[PDB]
């Protein structure tokens, strides 16, 4: 009942990319020509009428830093068809070898791009609710794109903002918090934040006012930007417009005398 509906013969499932509770994720080919990604759904872990919403946001939303939807199959088992991102998740990309050599200025440019994606999500009055390195996809030329916004609002503790973790206040300002934590993944080669702490002690420590220290060999001005992202009051945090502009211009405006180090 929709112009995103497609018959099942167009999609050749080729290669297996990731296991999940929702279901698998494949590479494939659409109509013989195009290389495409395919998120699937295993019958007994979610209903057909429920997974309708995963791609409702994707239907309405289009921007160069948002993984693009090509197609769906609403009849169960469901398949969602998107652009294939060659280099996989951003987290896998930073941890493994291809980013052993990534220095600050490749990282800051990635951040500027994700932030472009989110400033568009801001401008359209949506919320991601789940921004972190495992949901960013890297592409050819280190193009980064904001990915799994299934259950993205129309109005995981370590990444989540506390007012959201606790009271369910899931705003665009709780995405600036996350994004601030995403800045600490980039600059530590994709480690887990709050190292040597478990989900339980995180919430307590955060509300006491413990923010993460400046990761080794990272410019002070960037660690400051992380602390603006994690201000206690939602409204004292900056927006995806100012972040985008800040990181784009970073090396001219804010760090012109920056010198490379060992890790950044
Ligand atoms: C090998 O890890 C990259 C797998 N991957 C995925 C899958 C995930 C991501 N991120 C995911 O759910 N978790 C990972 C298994 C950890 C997608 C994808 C994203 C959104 C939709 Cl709607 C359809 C598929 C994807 C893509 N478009 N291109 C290349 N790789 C992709």
């Amino acid at each position: 009942k929709d112009a995103w509906e497609i018959p099942r013969e167009s999609l050749r499932l080729e290669v297996k990319l990731g296991q999940g509770c929702f279901g698998e994720v494949w590479m494939g080919t659409w109509n013989g020509t195009t290389r495409v990604a395919i998120k699937t759904l295993k019958p007994g872990t979610m209903s057909p009428e429920a997974f309708l919403q995963e791609a409702q946001c994707m239907k309405k939303l289009r921007h160069e830093k948002l993984v693009q939807l090509y197609a769906v199959v609403s009849e169960e088992p469901i398949y969602i068809v998107t652009e294939y991102m060659s280099k996989g998740s951003l987290l896998d990309f930073l941890k493994g070898e291809m980013g052993k050599y990534l220095r600050l200025p490749q990282l800051v440019d990635m951040a500027a791009q994700i932030a472009s994606g989110m400033a568009y999500v801001e401008r359209m009055n949506y919320v991601h609710r789940d921004l972190r390195a495992a949901n960013i996809l890297v592409g050819e030329n280190l193009v980064c794109k904001v990915a799994d916004f299934g259950l993205a609002r129309l109005i995981p503790i370590k990444w989540t903002a506390p007012e959201a973790a606790l009271y369910g206040r899931f705003t665009i300002k709780s995405d600036v918090w996350s994004f601030g934590i995403l800045l600490t993944e980039l600059t530590t080669k994709g480690r887990v934040p709050y190292p040597g702490m478990v989900n339980r002690e995180v919430l307590d420590q955060v509300e006491r006012g413990y923010r993460m220290p400046c990761p080794p060999e990272c410019p002070e001005s960037l660690h400051d930007l992380m602390c603006q992202c994690w201000r206690k009051d939602p409204e004292e945090r900056p927006t995806f417009e100012y972040l985008q502009a800040f990181l784009e211009d970073y090396f001219t405006s804010t760090e012109p005398q920056y010198q490379p180090g060992e890790n950044l």
